[PDB]
This record gives C-alpha cells, structure tokens and sequence, in this order.
C-alpha cells in the first residue's frame, strides 16, 4: 500500500530534512476565526457564528499549539474512546510510541472521530536531545478543560491535548523531570494527513 | 444519542426552512486555492503547492459546485469502498432514501475516507417540483475523471461525483428523462457535519 497515495512523503520532510523547504507554518486558530466556545441549549461547545458545530483541522501549514498534559498510553489500547475503531494503514500492535489525545476542538465524534489517525508532534531542544518532530497516533479522546496551569472546570474551553507519559518527559531538561506530571506543557502538533485548508 | 452532538440542527434549517437566515454560500474551491490536480512521481493527484496530498471540506458555508453522473445506490450498500466501513449514527439499513459517491477531490483514501456520512444536496427546480435539499449519503467513491459533458480521462482531475438514479431523475422535466443515463447535471451540495473552515 503506498502511503502517502499522492505527493510527497511529508513525515519524512519533518523527521529526516527536520522542516526544511517547507513554508512558514500559521497557527489553527486563524482557520476559523468563527469557530468559538459558547453556550446552546443548555451545553457548552465548539460551535461557530451560526450556532453549527465547528471543529478545527490543523496541517503543517497550519500547526495547533496546545496546552497539555501527561496520560498513561496502554490503558487508551485497551479501552476509550479509540480502541476499539478499525485499524488503519501502518497503526501499530501493541503501543503507539508517540500516543496522544485530543478534544473535541479537533474532532466531531460522531463523524469525524480522528481516532487511529497519525500526528506531528514537536518536542524542543533539551539539554539531552536535539529539537525534533515525531510521527505519534491519536489514541483516544480527551476533555482538556484546563486553564494553563492545569486546573480543570466544565465552563472551561475543551481545547487542551494529552501526550504519552514517556514523551513527556522529553519536554524537559535532565534535571527538570516531572515525576508525577503534576505540570502542563506546552505542544505544538498538526495532523500528518489532514490538508484542507489553504 | 444527541445529534448533532451541540448547537442547531443543521438539516433541518435547510430541509424545512430552506436556508433561510444562513450566509451566502461561498464555493469550497476559495478555502484552497494552492490545492489543485498535479502530476508527482508518476501519478496525478490532487496537491498542494509543496507536493503534499490535499482535499477539500465543503461545508454549508463553502458549497462544493459538481458536475455529477447517475449510479444505482444498492449494489454500493453491498460492495466498493464504504460498504464494510462501521455504521454512523442514524446510518441507514437498506438502501439510503438519498445517496452518493466522491472522489479524492474531497477524501484521503487511507485516513479520512468520508464513508457513511452525510451530505445536503440540492435538487434544482424543475417542472415537477420545487427547488429543494435533500440530506444523503455518502456510500462509495468514484473517479470521477470527466469533462463537464462527462468524457472520461486518466488524466482528468478527478473532481465528478455520482449521484444515486432517482435523484438524477429529479433534476429533469418530467418529458426530458435521460434513460441511457449518458447526461451529466451540475449538483451543488456539501458535507452536513464537516464545518472546520471560516
């Protein structure tokens, strides 16, 4: 199965030429001015200046910069919103090793579910590791009503993300671990095979 | 099971109440002008201006504009591209009252295929009927390679869509049928739940 069908390989311009020749990324949040946390018939949600449903598809071109925190990766193979969808073209056996989560910013669930589809995820420099971009699958659906520094509240924006506890740790420095993920972090991300807007 | 999960029933506006209140429509070709058909690597397909695989979201603010040929809906609810693919909610049993077929114009073939899902078309005025929308959907993909009088080519950008043969029938006067099916119509429609471009 060739994959991508069409063009070029994009996961490889990200992990072997590190971006290079690529343009200026915009944020997701410019593709949908409209597209904001309000109120209707008794729930909060995404929903645009009509009162539709609105989500957001975030491309290289146009990255998501995230607020997130830390989930346990094995658990959401096994159960969740994810597990049990079909697999799709190269989704691993056992555990992801780039796993995430997201809101239903980035999904409608009961059509566009995102659910085993592949993400870029860019974790900066460290004192152990050069900056890098890595190819990680969405495993399962998340609520990310956190403010930035991770105190959750059902009025607040479903918009935060969940990445890998391993991966996590990756964000930061030798001796600036988080043992217990009390901590948020910060994410830049974009779906590897979502470019619908230009 | 609410649906849509948030905000106003979108259907229902347009089935019920025509459109009324809605924006103008825009066409869905404005949200990606850079996405267009190319030739990369031995194949044409639909690309950006960096070689990266795209697709268009039309939505009920960003119409797509088609041109359509006939195809019978039932032996899609048995074979091709979607028939296998899980059961959406409020997806039919049998044969949908309304169905169609897209191309890769509008679809990724291994991560975002659009099976099962809805669309709103609109049927034009005729002498026997008024202009009217209709909620279908999606049940296979097509090629859809034609010229707008619906001459086939593997190099053609594939664009067209099919349309099932009672719809088809719908946008002629009641003594212009086309029984050989050999005439293509112009169909504007677009998806009923994918709303992710302002």
């Amino acid at each position: 199965q060739k994959n991508p069908e069409f063009g070029m390989n994009l996961a490889n311009q990200y992990i072997i030429r590190k971006g290079a020749g690529l343009p200026p990324a915009k944020d997701v949040k410019e593709t949908y001015p409209e597209c904001k946390w309000r109120h209707y018939a008794g729930s909060f949600g995404w929903l645009d200046d009509y009162n539709v449903q609105c989500y957001l598809s975030p491309s290289y071109k146009f990255h998501a910069h995230s607020i997130a925190k830390a989930f346990k990766a094995e658990p959401s193979t096994k159960a969740g919103a994810c597990f049990d969808t079909a697999n799709t073209d190269q989704f691993p056996e056992g555990v992801p090793k780039y796993s995430i989560g997201v809101p239903y910013l980035y999904m409608n669930n009961l059509y566009d579910r995102r659910c085993k589809v592949r993400a870029m995820v860019k974790i900066p420099k460290t004192d152990e590791h050069e900056e890098k971009w890595v190819q990680a699958w969405v495993i399962d659906h998340n609520l990310g009503n956190w403010d930035k520094d991770g105190k959750e509240n059902d009025a607040y924006p479903k918009d935060g993300v969940l990445i890998d506890t391993n991966m996590y740790e990756q964000f930061f420095d030798k001796n600036k671990k988080v043992p217990d993920y009390s901590k948020t972090v910060p994410v830049e991300w974009f779906f590897l095979d979502i470019n619908t807007v230009g």
